[PDB]
């Protein structure tokens, strides 16, 4: 009796798929979930697959002299462009670019994909967080517990709506908020915990929800880099997503989403997202104010096209990350670097290794100068280290030991779905070469 | 001798006079501007406006006149320009930041005669960021009218500002400068006039008051693109490029324009996460937003902007045709018509009817003649049913605003509207009012 292998495109299921697509028999046991996110799989999976050749067109003998970290022209493929041009041919003459039926359809599709009853699509991930906090009842002075290593948009969303960030240390291996440091930071002004699934890695949400239940806190998660994570939002009151062009799934402009199972909360999000108006009643305010922060109908139509590539693209990211972890194994075994763990709760938006603090600048310089290999560090400045009057006045004396140590060690290697395996070879070879010459 | 064509409201008025036989000079000179590009394909020496710009079909069968059919606010010609530019934009993979964004800001700068332009994700965001850049702190008071779209007050409230509502001039629908000083308190920091319906507020008088009391002036010109001397007396000028404006993109966008460099710097910092200008991830102020205009929309706007001068002129022609053709209804005192003024771009066309008759007029136009009208906007700021209003604005009376609010009626007016539809609107109004 054969166990079926459900292809949802989610992170846990992709992990089994990786094993099966590596093997010789790829038959009826592989069942493609009837979803828009799986559309590009449908055609690919009609035949037996060799991953290297069929998904990556591996050309080991193609000479490579430069490896850009993130060439944006390669983040969108010719087939996506043709798809998008086709849909726009129909959307443009409708004259509906802000409100419209593609926006509504896009929200339903996300709702089904996320298993969340209500989805409110927004004009950015930053707006989603900001509106989410307000809809959850954030008042000026309310404290929000969060990590200090996220992109600046996370703290800005708290600050913009009047909140007070309270920074807490991360787990230095996962780069996510350490749930064992959270309870320490709770005061009578704490109302929120805002975990970030940094680089695509899922935070320890079950533990976080336990602390939150204990102290009656609300949980809003920044999953802007985590689309595709299995069980996303299971333990959160609000989930926020970004669809900016650099994400695992993005549109052609700024956009994001709020997702929730709570109807009263959803309604408030809608009200905040559109001028404080009663839902579907233009010009009639039912709350003090709101923003102009719904997603555009035009981007929604674009999103319905690009979403067709998501499951395949997340799978290719997983393959790339597995290949890094396996081929670089020796550098970790001998204790020169730390590799991320090949886990089910990661969608590989970014790929972090850790190197020695004292060597990082030189490792980066040598990869670039000697081998044309570009790497990067997301993000260069920690929240409590920003040179702002707020930080200077209120965040002096703060020490986050693990966060600061990890921040000095982390190095991101190129990884995106249209990256080639032969570029990756170059990255890995160069890494072996420069690390060995550090010793 | 030369009749210069800028596309701006004053020159448009002289062009109109000139083309109606009232000669203003000899040689038509089309200024070399992006906003005039499409004018060049239709504007000839012996132009017949009714035929050459409107393709007037006196006898075309009409059974409905929609107030604002959104599919007709973008032409087939625009759709093709847009598809063509997107064919080149899409493969670059640059959709947020990028070179079209920078070019679009440059082009707006030249057109508006403002040194710095910061293109934003919406007009609402432009106002919000402009207020903050100008130094709005929570509790600071902002003098403003109560008859604008809710976006204006929301931009103040979102940053914790405090709206102070003042009465309007009931003929112009704009903030009455003679009611401003009255409302000034030690907490007042800004005046925020609105060029409502596309009518220019009395900015000179407003600036005199501002200087006297050391206030800042940020104007909501989201409906006023094309006004001659827009921003001459303002510290910050805000625009919207939403698809319903005199010029719009294909999504949300707006702009802040200013001549002040330090202000511009602050606007950029607030518009993008509080980062140092052009230096990602390095904050120099406490926080910012994700509120720049998208590169993709700027590519679209660079195409749609080519139709602006032509479209604004068409709006003027329509407004002038309404005012001339409906004259009798005003002469006999049945309605009031807007004044044919150089300082208007006719985003909306407001007439005034009797308070007690407006509902019936609207119903009879629609039911008997399929003529749809509307009222922008249905609810005044101090009459919204919110907790802030009940706690802060209780008992406020704005006599002229409230009266005008009960009287105003908007007639269909947009660049692609037809003269045959307009005839139906006008004959309908005559037949309804007589009866
Ligand atoms: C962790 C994180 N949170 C929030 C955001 C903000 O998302 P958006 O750009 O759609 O505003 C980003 C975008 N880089 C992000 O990476
Ligand atoms: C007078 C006025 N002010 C501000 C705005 C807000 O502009 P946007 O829709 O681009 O946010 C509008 C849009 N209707 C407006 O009409
Ligand atoms: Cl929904
Ligand atoms: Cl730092
Ligand atoms: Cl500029
Ligand atoms: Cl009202």
């Amino acid at each position: 009796m054969q166990k079926q292998v459900k292809i949802s495109g989610k992170s846990k299921e992709n992990m089994s798929l990786l094993k099966h697509l590596k093997g010789d028999v790829q038959g009826k046991e592989l069942v493609i979930e009837d979803s828009i996110v799986n559309e590009r799989w449908k055609q690919v999976l009609k035949e037996k697959i060799d991953i290297e050749h069929d998904l990556f067109n591996y050309q080991k003998n193609r000479e490579i002299s430069k490896v850009p970290f993130l060439p944006v022209d390669r983040l969108i493929t010719n087939d996506e462009v043709e798809d998008i041009l086709n849909t726009l041919t129909e959307v443009l003459p409708t004259g509906k670019f802000t409100s419209g039926p593609y926006l509504e359809q896009f929200e339903k599709v996300l709702s089904t994909y996320l298993h969340k009853r209500y989805v409110i699509a927004t004009s950015s991930g930053t707006d989603a967080i900001m509106i989410g906090l307000l809809a959850l009842g954030l008042n000026p002075g309310d404290e929000v517990i969060m990590p200090a290593n996220s992109f600046s948009a996370t703290e800005n969303a708290v600050l913009a709506s009047g909140g007070v960030p309270i920074y807490v240390d991360i787990n230095p291996q996962t780069f996510c908020i350490d749930p064992d440091k959270i309870e320490e930071a709770i005061t009578p002004y704490t109302k929120f915990i805002l975990p970030v699934h940094l680089y695509g890695k899922h935070s320890d949400m079950q533990h976080i929800r336990q602390i939150a239940n204990r102290y009656k806190l609300k949980v809003i998660e920044d999953a802007c880099q985590g689309i595709g994570l299995t069980d996303l939002g299971k333990y959160a009151d609000i989930t926020t997503l970004s669809f900016n062009p650099y994400k695992n799934f993005g549109v052609c402009g700024k956009a994001g989403a709020i997702a929730t199972d709570n109807e009263e909360l959803a309604k408030k999000c809608i009200q905040f997202s559109y001028h404080g108006f009663e839902v579907n009643v233009k010009n009639k305010k039912v709350i003090n104010f709101g923003f102009n922060s719904k997603m555009d109908n035009l981007q929604a139509a674009i999103g319905l096209e690009r979403m067709k590539y998501l499951s395949l693209n997340n799978f290719k990211r997983l393959f790339l990350a597995d290949r890094y972890i396996t081929q670089l194994a020796e550098l970790q075994n001998k204790g020169y670097i730390e590799l991320p763990e090949l886990s089910e709760d990661h969608v590989w938006h970014l790929f972090p290794i850790k190197v020695r603090t004292e060597d990082r600048a030189d490792i980066m310089t040598k990869l670039n100068e000697d081998f044309g290999v570009q790497t990067d560090v997301y993000y260069p400045i920690l929240s409590h280290m920003q040179k702002t009057p707020l930080v200077q006045d209120k965040y002096a004396g703060l020490q986050l030991v693990h966060t600061e140590k990890a921040h000095s060690q982390v190095l991101h290697l190129p990884l995106y779905p249209s990256f080639t395996l032969e570029e990756q070879d170059r990255v890995m070879e160069g890494l072996f070469h420069v690390i060995k010459q550090e010793i």
